[PDB]
Formats: C-alpha cells, structure tokens, sequence
C-alpha cells in the first residue's frame, strides 16, 4: 500500500513491570528518564529518529538497515556497561506516514519481531538480514523460524552476533 | 506523583485486522477510531495522553468519568458494528503518576486491567470499584481474582455491567 520504505527498530525493556514494583516508582522514573537519554543520544549517532517512546520502549526509523542494526549493537554494548536487559527488533518495508507517527502491518512486525527478542539480543527480519549479507562487520546466526500473532505461516529471524 | 485515573484501551487482534484489510483500510478505520474515541474522552472532561500503537491512554481526575467514557464507547462501538467490525478491551485504575512531558507501576497496573479483558469488555480495578458501588448507572459483576505479570500475589478485577 502506500508510505516509503523505512528501516523500524523496536526496543523492549524485559520485566520492567517487575522491576518498577522492586524499587519503587522514585528510583523507576529516575531510571528510564536515564535510559530515554541514553537511547536518545545513540540513536542521533546513526541519523535515526525515535518516532515513539512508549513506557517500557521505543520506536525508532532508520533509513539504513545498517544504521539500525549499529545503533542496537551499541545500544547493548552501552548497557551491559552500565551493569536493565532489553530486547531489540529490526525490521524493513513500507510504512505509512500519518502525522510524525508510522502505522502498517510493518510496524506491527517490528515491534513482534522485537517481542520474540531475548534480553540484551538484538533480532532481525529477513529483509533486514538480506539487505546486509556482506557488510563489514555485522554478522549474523543462522536464524530460526516462528510463528508471529496477526501473521500466516512462519518467519525466519536472526539474532546479531557479537 | 499526583492522583489520577488511567483508562487503556486494547483492540483485540488488531496485526490479523491490519493484515485482513491492508495498511490503506487500516489507516482510515484507526483514524476514525481515533477521533471517535477523543470525542467521547472530551465529553468526559478527559484527556488523551498517548496512543500507543492499536490504542490509547487517557487520564482522568475522576473515577465515573472514566467508566461512564468506557460505557458510552463500548455503546458506540457495538453501534458501529451492527451498522469493520473492532473488539476493543478496556481497563480502568486509579493511583499516584509521575508526569513526565505518564509513568509508574500503577500505569503498567491500568493497562494490566484492560489487557485481561475480554473484546468488549470494560474492567476496573478494586478501587475504581469502590468509589463506584454506589454510582447511578453503574452495576459491577462480582469480579474475580487473577494474577498479573510483574505484580506479586492476586487481584479483584470488576466488569462493568
Ligand atoms: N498490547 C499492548 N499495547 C500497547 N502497549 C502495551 C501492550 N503491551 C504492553 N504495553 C506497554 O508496555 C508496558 C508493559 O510491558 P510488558 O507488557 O512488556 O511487560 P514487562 O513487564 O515489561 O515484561 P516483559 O516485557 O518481559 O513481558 C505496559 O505498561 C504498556 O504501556
Ligand atoms: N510490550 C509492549 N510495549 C509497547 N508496545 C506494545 C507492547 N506490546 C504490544 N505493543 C503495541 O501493540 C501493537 C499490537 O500489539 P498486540 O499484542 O495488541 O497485537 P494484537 O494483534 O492486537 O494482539 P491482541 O489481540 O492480543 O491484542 C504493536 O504494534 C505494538 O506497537
Ligand atoms: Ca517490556
Ligand atoms: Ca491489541
């Protein structure tokens, strides 16, 4: 249907609901006010845009599937240093464009895509992991098909090493 | 953070509608539903404060206007089907927010409320309930305990009748 091909990344803190009623309201504000500026600042880094910033995640468009995957990869690295385990999906196609907002089946893959992410994995489509088969240096596994909610049949994901 | 009352909304199996009808229908059935929903939040003295994706989150400083919305829109809904048809779940809880440009354990607890709810349905928690039990043109079922993710030990979730 309608809209330009855009790269979604969807990030989704695991447990968070858990985690709020471990340390309270107080320390949960301070925390994700800290995360949301540190995902702010990396995402700028790779000329993203975070489209979104629902309670627990993000969503976020790339014009480049490199430029997504690369903001994940750093995003993971900055914190297990700071050691929160998120999970991360990366998925490409058109969107359409209603206001500064993005909806379609699409989006609805990134975010499922996301959702079958581990904490601290970053997970691809297939798209995503076709369109950067031999870019220096992101590799990834040998993927796994599963059944998404909303979609026929099967898709295969993969999971970015390193 | 200050007292208020959340209300989510949750479409049920809205990747299969999207799916069903192609992005181009989807965009125009959401923003119709979109606008249906604000209206009646308005007529409520209520206000939108995010729209997540398939639904939205609304805040409002009294507990009847919450519900008295969620009936009017649930009586809406079922008037827009009988003339795409769209299942919607709504949950209802009310307890200190920190605002932020909404967020705490009791905003992930009011969407909790509205994701056990079944397409159509409209539940609240206990102490919507309460400040309730006695409102004109609102009746609640006995409820009925159920355990939430992320929350330790059970809660008391009422439907609206
Ligand atoms: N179907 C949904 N639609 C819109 N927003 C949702 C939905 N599900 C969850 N959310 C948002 O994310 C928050 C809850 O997170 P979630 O359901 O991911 O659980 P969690 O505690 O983080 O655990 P986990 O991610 O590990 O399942 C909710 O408060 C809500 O704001
Ligand atoms: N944990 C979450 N955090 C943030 N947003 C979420 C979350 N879960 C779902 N969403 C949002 O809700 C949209 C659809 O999710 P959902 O799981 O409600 O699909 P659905 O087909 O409506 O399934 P269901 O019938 O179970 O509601 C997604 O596109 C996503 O933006
Ligand atoms: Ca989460
Ligand atoms: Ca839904």
């Amino acid at each position: 249907a309608m809209g330009s091909r855009v790269v979604i990344l969807f990030t989704d803190i695991e447990e968070s609901t858990a985690l709020n009623e471990r340390i309270g309201d107080r320390a949960w504000v301070k925390l994700i006010s800290s995360h949301d500026k540190l995902v702010s600042d990396l995402v700028r880094r790779q000329s993203g845009h975070v489209v979104e910033s629902q309670g627990d995640g993000f969503m976020v468009a790339f014009a480049r599937p490199e430029q997504a995957v690369r903001c994940g990869i750093e995003l993971q690295r900055a914190l297990r240093r700071n050691a929160i385990r998120v999970r991360i999906g990366i998925h490409m196609g058109r969107s359409v464009r209603r206001g500064d907002g993005l909806f379609g089946r699409n989006v609805a893959m990134a975010y499922r895509v996301a959702a079958q992410a581990a904490g601290g994995e970053i997970l691809v489509s297939q798209p995503v992991r076709d369109a950067l088969s031999r870019s220096d240096g992101i590799r990834f596994d040998d993927g796994r098909e599963v059944e998404l909610k909303g979609f026929s049949g099967t898709y295969r994901l993969f999971a970015v090493l390193a």
